[PDB]
């Protein structure tokens, strides 16, 4: 009662929603991306606040502290476990939903931009394009991802070999901490500014906006998508790829998508067909690339082309808030440091991807710029020595049909254990997977020991620094979820 009373004193009431508010279901559902988490059995927020000004965010946090109601912040809603808008067990929380804070102000001459966390990536990319056809920013492939969550957890895409992760190209932030105080880089200090850029969402406060450096791209880039079935020699070709691709020049990223006994090699090249073709002949002739495979286009056009296969619908693909695609979805991830034996590739393609409930596997090669950053320089530790990341993606589209895909996801993770990173088995924070472990709360604070179990998987040797920083900026563990950094205090 008095939490709401506090909010109503400080925030326009049209931006406040209780469970009985007629628009509450629509507002709650607007950026839910996973049909597992939209159904009535999920734990719902007591209130939703949709700020349009930073002062609204500050007021909400101050009210939450005064009346001990915790807040889950949502930007784009893509959290794989829905932790921006649901809790796993019954508890009281509010959602602060930033979708109305979505400005992107680009300074093309300075090659910088300020981007509100509630902007979607496609809107950031498009605003960059409205300023210049030869600037880019290296974040995700999916246009509807929120800036807030993507950057907080790192953020990587088809420019990762050239420019690393989104978070290491952030030059300032505007942030509201657990006491409602407004911060920038200067006021935050080294530890807090280090942590917020890749240490995961929620834990380190609400980022209102991010200042980014914009990076050059040529006026023409080249994409190809070359498929090889196992009959066409996919196993020998991917067995070669895992060694070659992480060693290719920084201008060339060749990822793989597999969803059966067939691998599709998808390349983004910062250059022309004219120079790509000989580069392929020299470094990876086994793929059989020729100029007919080239698709030359602008960098901005590559975003819908890589993700959707579209060539012709730039604004519709990048400016999209309809939320039409809502699979039931499960996700896992791994990092690989040693080449798979050929027999493992055989099993993946011929056996694991031909099972009931089998998902899709996406393989992103590292090396070059992402791997040149030291493991501790940012919270994102998956750097030197990484050959590739794996994402295991399971989509399905009917309720009551989760058993088979959930079992496959578990079973293939077990099969892969001997071949991927270990001690710890590394995972990407933004591919959130609650089965890696969850927090225990004791005396209303997430425990360090419970956090460490999953925390070392996402953050390796950076976990303890993250937790000490958490202890300094949020000792009472106000901003938390079931898999957020616990405070480690004296
Ligand atoms: C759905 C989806 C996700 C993708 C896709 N492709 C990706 C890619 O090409 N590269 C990537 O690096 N990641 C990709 N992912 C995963 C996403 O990056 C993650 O799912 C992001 O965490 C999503 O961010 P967002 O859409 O903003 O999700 P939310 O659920 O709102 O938040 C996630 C997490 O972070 C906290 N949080 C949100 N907003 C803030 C702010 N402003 N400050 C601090 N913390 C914040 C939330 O509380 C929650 O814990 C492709 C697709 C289709
Ligand atoms: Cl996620
Ligand atoms: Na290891
Ligand atoms: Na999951």
């Amino acid at each position: 009662e008095d939490f709401l009373g506090c909010l109503v004193k400080e925030i326009p009431p049209r931006l406040l929603y209780a469970k009985s508010s007629p628009a509450y279901p629509s507002v709650l559902g607007q950026t839910i991306r996973n049909s597992r988490w939209s159904s009535p059995d999920n734990v719902k927020p007591l209130y939703i606040i949709t700020p349009t000004q930073v002062s609204h965010i500050q007021s909400a946090v101050v009210c939450g502290r005064r009346h001990t109601v915790r807040i889950r912040v949502r930007s784009g809603g893509h959290d794989y476990e829905g932790l921006s808008y649901r809790s796993l067990q019954p508890e009281t929380f509010a959602v602060v939903d930033l979708n109305k804070m979505r400005a992107v102000w680009v300074d093309g001459k300075a090659r910088t931009a300020w981007v509100d966390s509630g902007a979607q990536l496609g809107e950031l990319y498009y605003a960059i394009y409205k300023a210049s056809p030869t600037l880019a920013f290296p974040a995700g492939v999916c246009p509807t991802i929120g800036v807030g969550g993507n950057f907080a957890g790192g953020g990587f895409g088809m420019l990762l070999r050239k420019y690393g992760i989104a978070a290491e190209n952030v030059i300032d932030v505007k942030l509201v901490d657990a006491n409602g105080k407004l911060h920038d880089k200067k006021s935050m200090g080294d530890d807090h500014f280090w942590a917020v850029r890749g240490g995961g969402g929620e834990s380190f406060g609400i980022v209102v906006a991010w200042q980014v450096k914009l990076l050059p791209v040529p006026p023409t880039v080249t994409i190809f998508k070359i498929s090889k079935t196992v009959s066409e020699g996919a196993v020998d070709i991917i067995n070669k790829w895992q060694v070659v691709a992480p060693q290719l020049p920084a201008d060339l990223m060749i990822r793989i998508i597999a969803q059966g006994p067939k691998a599709t090699f998808e390349a983004m090249y910062l250059g022309t067909c004219k120079t790509l073709t000989p580069l392929m002949s020299s470094k990876f002739p086994e793929l059989g690339m020729n100029p007919s495979h080239c698709n030359e286009m602008s960098w901005i056009q590559s975003i819908p082309f890589v993700h959707l296969g579209h060539r012709d619908a730039l604004e519709d693909d990048l400016l999209n808030r309809q939320n039409s695609f809502k699979p039931f979805a499960e996700y896992k991830s791994d990092y690989v440091y040693q080449p798979f034996p050929k027999t493992v590739w055989e099993q993946i393609l011929n056996t694991w991807l031909v099972k009931p409930g089998a998902g899709i596997m996406i393989f992103d090669p590292y090396g070059a710029t992402i791997s040149a950053t030291p493991e501790s320089a940012t919270p994102f530790p998956h750097r030197k020595g990484v050959l590739f990341n794996i994402q295991y993606v399971n989509y399905w589209f009917a309720p009551g049909a989760a058993a088979a895909p959930l079992s496959w996801s578990k079973d293939i993770y077990n099969y892969m254990e001997p071949y991927v990173s270990k001690n710890p088995r590394q995972a990407y924070a933004n591919y959130r997977d609650i089965d890696l472990g969850r927090n225990e709360v004791v005396n209303d604070v997430s425990t360090y020991a419970s956090g460490k179990v999953w925390g070392q998987k996402y953050f390796k040797g950076n976990f303890e620094r993250l937790a000490i920083t958490k202890g300094k900026v949020d000792p009472t563990d106000y901003f938390r979820n079931e898999q957020s950094i616990p405070p480690l205090i004296k």
